């Protein structure tokens, strides 16, 4: 009736597959490292497969509705997600009702194909105040969490700013905010059921060597 978290052994292609997309999609942001910390690597501590019967039905049902509406193409993609509510999401699923609505963002649940971008949001908008214990946005101690999810994009509406809206334009099912002078892409959905929390990644950002 709940979520069963299955551990993937590091020696499995799947575990290697997930950590590679994580580690390789890192980049350097204009932030100066202020939001997500200064690092050029992650120490991956754990990768778990999230299993919830209900969650994948809700997810599959919505995915059929979108295919219906998209000339039978649901346009699913594997994207990263970061926010301070990861533990609620793996048990209750994604929820559009907890979704901000203004400031720089709006009405949606954001996803990124860059893991370093989803990391900026682990502790909050901009990094919040950092970790609960040392109020440091660049902690190398505390274990952070992020999700590598299945996201049904459907017909995506492409534009430059997202803070904008609260639902998707007519005929579309997602919004891709793209780069101007943003830096990287951001995928937004306005329905929780259009995304399934496939993998739970437990990790730390590593401190640069020398
Ligand atoms: C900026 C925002 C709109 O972009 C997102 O993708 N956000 C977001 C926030 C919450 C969720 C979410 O699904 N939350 C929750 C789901 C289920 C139970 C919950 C219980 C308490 C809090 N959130 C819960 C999803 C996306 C937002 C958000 C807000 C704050 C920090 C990072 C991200
Ligand atoms: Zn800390």
């Amino acid at each position: 009736q709940g979520t069963i978290l299955l551990d993937l052994a590091p020696e499995d292609k799947e575990y290697q597959s997930v950590e590679e997309e994580m580690q390789s999609t890192i980049r350097e942001h204009r932030d100066g490292g202020n939001a997500g910390g200064i690092f050029n690597r992650y120490n991956v501590i754990r990768i778990q497969k999230v299993v919830n019967k209900k969650l994948r039905e809700r997810f599959c049902h919505r995915q059929k509705e979108v295919s219906e509406e998209n000339h039978n193409h649901h346009n699913e993609r594997m994207l990263f997600h970061g926010s301070p509510f990861i533990n609620a999401i793996i048990h209750k699923g994604f929820d559009e009702r907890h979704a901000y609505i203004g400031g720089m963002f709006g009405a949606g649940i954001y996803f990124a194909e860059n893991s370093s971008k989803s990391n900026q949001y682990v502790y909050g908008i901009g990094g919040g105040t950092g970790c609960p214990t040392h109020k440091d946005r660049s902690c190398y101690i505390c274990h952070r969490q992020m999700l590598f999810c299945r996201v049904t994009l459907g017909k995506s509406f492409l534009q430059f700013s997202t803070m904008k809206m609260a639902h998707a334009p007519p005929g579309h099912h997602s919004v891709i905010g793209r780069p101007s002078v943003l830096a990287y892409a951001e995928y937004v959905i306005y329905r929780g059921e259009q995304a399934y929390p496939e993998y739970l990644i437990t990790y730390q950002i590593m401190k640069p060597e020398h």
